[PDB]
């Protein structure tokens, strides 16, 4: 279970350090700072405004950013489900 | 679990082709190619405005449109879900 | 897995009844026919603008219109949760 | 499973006590009550509009309001997670 946790956590740095870097000048109060970045990327991975609110507006200065937010939630979502479910299955 | 992935591969893309011939003359934004088409039902799948967003005002030009959107959204999440348990059970 | 499908339906069509007497008049677009509530309490059960986008504007104008969406969500979502979960029990 | 239901409306009254003091004068209509603070903190738990509707507008005023909101939403979904398996295994 803690090798999954660390797995996230590595993963949710390079993405918000990646995020930071490649949509920060262009969207400023979405991915601005590291900090401005995981805050979205927490919000993008719990599903909310994922797309109409985040993708869709980005995706219209960056084309293909969804070759980065599809594959980020694929793999944390799963991860995330795959995590607490580990808890549970460790407490019985 | 190999089997369930390309289940849903084949379902995704077979709806994609549906929804653009369906809805992209009249919402060309959301699916006026496979492209845009295979991205929107990704969003609708993980419910992202699904409704409010991109149902409520596709129903408006398409009364019945309901009758695919709900059914996707029925097997799609189903899928994803029996996929994910899936992959943890294996 | 059968009684879990039929008993979801019956609450479902029982709640787009109640749905549709109580917020009709007051919202037609959202509950104005049992199609139209079915349809509203569907979105709702995914989520999808629960709050914001539906019981937000309802409570506006029936300041308790919540007694009835959230004991709707906490028994919808928690049934659909049991009856997905059953189908991939009775399959293993 | 009794256990794990007491723990969640203890940790949703304390929650909704301390957002009502926290966030009640600067957003009435979301936490100027502990009525209306449970309601949101609903919402927040169930995920709709969380951060675009809630807590960005929010965290406008209250910089770090993430720090109550996202162990919030850490706990409180894992738990009805938990809550919800639970009545499925028992
Ligand atoms: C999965 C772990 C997710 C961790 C999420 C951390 C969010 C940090 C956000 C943050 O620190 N700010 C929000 C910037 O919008 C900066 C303001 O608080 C100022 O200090
Ligand atoms: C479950 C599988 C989900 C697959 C998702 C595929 C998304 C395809 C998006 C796409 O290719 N475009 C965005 C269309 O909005 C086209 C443009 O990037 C061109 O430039
Ligand atoms: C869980 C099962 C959910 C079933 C959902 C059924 C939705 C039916 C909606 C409907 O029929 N209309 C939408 C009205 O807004 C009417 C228009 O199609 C006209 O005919
Ligand atoms: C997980 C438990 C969730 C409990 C949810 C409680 C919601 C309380 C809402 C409430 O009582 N009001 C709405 C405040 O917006 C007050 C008004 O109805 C008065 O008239
Ligand atoms: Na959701
Ligand atoms: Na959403
Ligand atoms: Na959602
Ligand atoms: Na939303
Ligand atoms: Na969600
Ligand atoms: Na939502």
């Amino acid at each position: 279970v803690g090798s999954v946790a660390a797995l996230l956590t590595v993963v949710f740095y390079i993405a918000a350090v990646m995020a930071t870097n490649l949509y920060g000048a262009t969207f400023p109060e979405w991915f601005g700072d590291l900090s401005k970045s995981l805050y979205t990327l927490f919000q993008v991975m719990t599903l909310e405004s994922w797309s109409m609110g985040i993708v869709r507006p980005v995706m219209n200065v960056h084309p293909n950013a969804w070759v980065f937010f599809i594959p980020f939630i694929m793999l944390t979502t799963f991860t995330v489900l795959n995590l607490f479910i580990g808890i549970i299955v460790d407490a019985m």
